[PDB]
Formats: structure tokens, C-alpha cells, sequence
């Protein structure tokens, strides 16, 4: 499995309060280099995943504000099975680890600095994994595709 030392951004993402873990199976993986704050650029890809019924892990520099609130209310209501974690590291080390995660999961790194806008993402840009386990402190990606 591929592990990294950042856990869930919000404890509302837990799925098993016995273990205080979030466990996502047959999940899509959205890998975003930037900070996500505005709901509007996340809606398009959330709509696309919602119709699939499969879970989604978002890895971003951070997820805050209205975008975070949106994720929390949809998870608590059972409308989406989602979790978000911060990208590990900073600077070139962060960019290296996002590349490794994309490679392991078959996804594409959505990088604003290279010109890609999040509102334009599609399901084919998402990575996939058989299982994701997230604690307060770490994320493990198992069976990346």
C-alpha cells in the first residue's frame, strides 16, 4: 500500500466511529494542486461522481470554507461518500508526492499553475483505488489502479 502522513481534514468524514477511520472502497481519487475554497469550481466534478454512486477522495493543498462545508453536509446527509485530505509536504516535495499518488492510482494531477482549471475536470482524470483508509494522521491507498 502507498501511505502518506496526512489524515482527514474533518472528523465528519469518519465512516467508523469505533476506529475513528474513514474507509472508502472502489473510490475515485481527485488530485488537485491548489487550495479549494469556492464551491463553484468543485460542483461539476461532484455532480459527475454523484451519478456513479462511488466514493471520492479529494487530495488538495487544502479544502476550506464553503467547499469544505459542502463536503461535510453531503457526507452527513449520505448524498455523497467523500473524504478530503491535505497534500503532504511543501514546495517540490509536495509536487513529487502528488505525482507519485497519480501514478499509483492512474489519475492526473490537476494543476492550476500548468493551466488546468478544476471546473473542467472529468471522470477520466480521476484515479481509482480498491481501498482507501484514512485516520486522523495518515492516508493509505491500497490497490491503486
Amino acid at each position: 500500500g502507498y501511505q502518506f502522513d496526512k489524515g482527514y481534514i474533518s472528523p465528519y468524514f469518519v465512516t467508523n466511529p469505533e476506529t475513528m477511520e474513514a474507509v472508502l472502497e472502489d473510490a475515485f481519487i481527485l488530485i488537485v494542486e491548489k487550495k479549494v475554497s469556492n464551491v463553484r469550481e468543485l460542483l461539476p466534478i461532484l455532480e459527475q461522481v454523484a451519478q456513479t454512486g462511488k466514493p471520492l477522495l479529494i487530495i488538495a493543498e487544502d479544502v476550506e470554507g464553503e467547499a469544505l462545508a459542502t463536503l461535510v453536509v453531503n457526507k452527513l446527509r449520505g448524498t455523497l461518500s467523500v473524504a478530503a485530505v491535505k497534500a503532504p509536504g511543501f514546495g517540490d516535495r509536495r509536487k513529487e508526492m502528488l505525482k507519485d499518488i497519480a501514478a499509483v492510482t492512474g489519475g492526473t494531477v490537476i494543476s492550476e499553475e500548468l493551466g488546468f482549471k478544476l471546473e473542467n475536470a472529468t471522470l477520466s482524470m480521476l484515479g481509482r483505488a480498491e481501498r482507501v483508509r484514512i485516520t486522523k494522521d495518515e492516508t493509505t491507498i491500497v490497490g491503486g489502479k
